[PDB]
């Protein structure tokens, strides 16, 4: 049999695939408000359901009301897919590791093979008054706000923080981003980060860099962010401090599973841990915190268990990602700073959004297009697409890079019209 | 004037692109355009851009006049940008006037202030198409009847909009005006709604349109059109229907009669189209034809590929050809839009191949719920002997983008396994291709 700890993209997908091949499965989930995983209940689906409602400038609580019915439908849906296959017991409890072989859930469960899918949890910065102060929420709590705050304060200049910054700005709120680094989006090209910042500055969002946050109070109906004799008064404070793996009260030392400093389970290329028949897929690995990467973790584990598995984590070339601001930033491959830091000489090519007629059709001609081409192989090394529907058209750049095809096939491709993917014709035609 | 090394007839997609590429290569180029409201081509002014601009506003239930106001701002910005991007190059002469073939070397441009004569070492026909008018009495004189061009310039949203034509452009206008709050009645002469598509997706499109108020009637031979008292009356077999405005969506045919191609040795078929090579060579030497005037598929990206053919001949590297075209995609811009590539299930059944047809309802795509439009369906056809994909039917929101992903691996001859295992962005509509081709046995 098999036991998977945690309703997650890899966990629920492995549980259904195992059940259809004849395995007795037992998936353990601690919350009935988390059927479907972090993505379905408090992650992508609720965040981008509201992001889509913000770019239309609809009422904020009417959109929260609608986010509540899209997550409620999907929460019932994902529990329906799991319990209506006979093999899968759904144990509504929080699991604890007794040894390699058996698990204790708050009932003790024995398993021939265990698969860890507990995901990650929000980390709090050790700032005095961060928990003692009302009006202070993380991403989950902020998604359940009862009224639109007039002034929103965000601790963190991360991708999750920029999403909510542009999301609430479109709703009608003043947003202040408090970032500690010297650069906005330090993991990005500076021409791209300059554009994102300018788009946010035009919607009222102040980007405060080198932000020193000493304490956080509550005084006169508002939250106060102390900063060495300078207080910023906001009506609600979101904290985008990133998430770290959730291997605390699993007590994974009992099973002999080595953990690194951040709490992530040390895992193999094919997702084997230190213990003999234990696996860990998803954010708990410590890798990229994406829903698609966790699904591929199921692909790696499934090939081992049900085929004969060549599948490895050394297969994932060009993992793309998107920051669902408005317009969304999609990125795959290296940046200009990375391509220049290595030996191969490159040519950078830029297409402004003003030259994309489809962006004019959709009433948002903001952002720019950018890509890097290797003059030695005519291949593509990276792309930064800051435009409407960039999350959809970046999949085309990633797929051609996977097959190692040159940039010319995108330069000469017959696309659909009018589309955003057809601007790739205009993009890679500026290459020489 | 002098003799131009290249003379292009029309501001179409291919010609306006060839003019910039030849002027940049040193050629003395002249482009003739018969209308100063047609700078930039049919698409920019009366085609894709104003149509889709309104559909995007119609999806938001925006007031019709405000959307027409924004439609005007978009067509007028790109018309002025498309004119100046040509008129600013020194080697390009944008010549207003209606061109007419005197010879295979000279043209007669018709400007009301006295004619001009223009000669060309090479001449490129790029006149596009024009509305087909069915032979129904009282269609030219009745005031409430409109073409596709005239309907996009309406001043008031008609409470009941009638469409003559079950074609793709008509269905596009069906959703657009039914989104604005109008009752629509599309009348198709054939006995099947969208007969070139599958019945399963044609049925899905009909019910999506029906729940929005669109009435679909087949077996329609309209015999007279009348204006009696403020509403257009169309008389039929045994019944009659009255609408506020009547739109003719009966297809477009090449516009060549006023070009008079016979005087240059240029052959034409009975549709009115110029006959061409796989290199877009007309029967007369040094005369090319590009775009919808060729009788080919009426898309902007096919006219763009036509420019690629002729640019590969005039500027080197031997020759590209229209024989290079395979798996040409298209999209019907409803809500949700219908995008397609490859063969339908109907054709795949008849082929006799060992096929597998997978079906995924859009209600199972979480990103479609994120956008409040879980309508439509996904379906594709897998060939079992080769593991390749023969066709796809993407009836979803943002179908016009991810259909280019399906066309990608079909051109490269890759199996369906590529899209079943690719790491797509999330949440996305392209990622559902992971779930769509997981249904393959
Ligand atoms: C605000 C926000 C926005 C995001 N946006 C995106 C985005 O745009 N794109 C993207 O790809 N990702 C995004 N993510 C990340 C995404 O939500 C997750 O990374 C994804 O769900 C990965 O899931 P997983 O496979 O790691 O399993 P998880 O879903 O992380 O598994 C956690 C589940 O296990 C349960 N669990 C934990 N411990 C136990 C235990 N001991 N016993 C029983 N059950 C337990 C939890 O209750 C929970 O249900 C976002 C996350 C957040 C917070
Ligand atoms: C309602 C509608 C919707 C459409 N939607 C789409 C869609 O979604 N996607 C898509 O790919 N395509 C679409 N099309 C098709 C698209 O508009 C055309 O296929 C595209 O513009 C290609 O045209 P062309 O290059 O052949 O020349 P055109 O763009 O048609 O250019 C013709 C030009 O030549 C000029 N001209 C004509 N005769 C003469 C003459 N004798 N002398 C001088 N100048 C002359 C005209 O004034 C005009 O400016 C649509 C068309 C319509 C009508
Ligand atoms: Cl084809
Ligand atoms: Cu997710
Ligand atoms: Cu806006
Ligand atoms: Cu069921
Ligand atoms: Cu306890
Ligand atoms: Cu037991
Ligand atoms: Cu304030
Ligand atoms: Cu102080
Ligand atoms: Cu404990
Ligand atoms: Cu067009
Ligand atoms: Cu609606
Ligand atoms: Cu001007
Ligand atoms: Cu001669
Ligand atoms: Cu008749
Ligand atoms: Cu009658
Ligand atoms: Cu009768
Ligand atoms: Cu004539």
């Amino acid at each position: 049999q098999a036991v998977i700890i945690g309703f997650g993209k890899a966990g629920k997908t492995l549980a259904v695939t195992l059940a259809k091949a004849g395995w007795r499965v037992a998936l353990i989930e601690q919350s009935n408000a988390m059927y479907g995983g972090t993505c379905i209940n408090i992650g992508c689906i609720p965040t981008k359901t509201l992001v889509h409602d913000a770019q239309q400038h609809t009422d904020f609580v009417r959109a929260i009301q609608r986010k509540n019915e899209v997550v409620n439908f999907l929460r019932n849906k994902n529990f329906h897919n799991l319990a209506d296959m006979p093999n899968i017991d759904v144990i509504d409890g929080q699991a604890e590791f007794i040894n390699n072989h058996s698990l204790r859930v708050h009932l003790e469960i024995h398993g021939e093979k265990i698969f860890i899918n507990t995901g990650a949890q929000t980390v709090v910065p050790p700032i005095p008054g961060i928990t003692t102060t009302p009006g202070v929420y993380d991403s989950t709590g902020l998604l359940n706000l009862k009224e639109l705050p007039g002034h929103l304060g965000i601790l963190g200049g991360g991708y999750i923080g920029v999403e909510f910054a542009s999301m609430f700005a479109n709703f009608g709120s003043k947003v202040t981003i408090l970032e500690a680094a010297s650069l906005f989006l330090p993991r990005e090209d500076r021409d791209i980060a300059d554009n994102i910042a300018t788009i946010l500055r035009d919607q009222g969002v102040d980007i405060i860099l080198n932000a020193h946050v000493e304490r956080i109070s509550h005084h006169e109906n508002q939250v106060q962010v102390h900063s060495e004799h300078a207080q910023l008064a906001v009506d609600a404070l979101l904290i985008a401090s990133g998430r770290q793996p959730a291997t605390a009260s699993l007590h994974p030392e009992n099973a002999g599973i080595a953990v690194n400093e951040r709490g992530a389970t040390v895992v193999d290329k094919r997702l084997h841990t230190t213990a003999d028949n234990i696996w860990a897929m998803g954010d708990v690995t410590g890798g990229l915190q994406f829903t698609y990467i966790s699904l591929d973790d199921y692909r790696i584990v499934r090939d081992e268990l049900l085929g004969e598995g060549k599948r490895s984590t050394d297969d994932r070339k060009n993992v793309p990602y998107s920051v669902f601001m408005t317009p969304p930033l999609s990125r795959v491959g290296m940046t200009e700073e990375q391509a220049r830091e290595s030996g191969a000489d490159i040519q950078v090519v830029t297409l402004p959004v003003a030259a994309i007629p489809r962006a004019r059709v959709m009433n948002d001609t903001r952002g720019v297009l950018k890509a890097i081409v290797d003059n030695k192989t005519q291949r593509m090394l990276g792309a930064s697409l800051l435009c409407v529907d960039s999350h959809e058209m970046i999949n085309i750049v990633k797929m051609v890079m996977d097959a190692g095809l040159p940039y010319s096939i995108l330069r000469d491709q017959i696309f659909t019209h009018p589309s955003m993917s057809e601007s790739l014709n205009d993009l890679f035609s500026l290459v020489k």
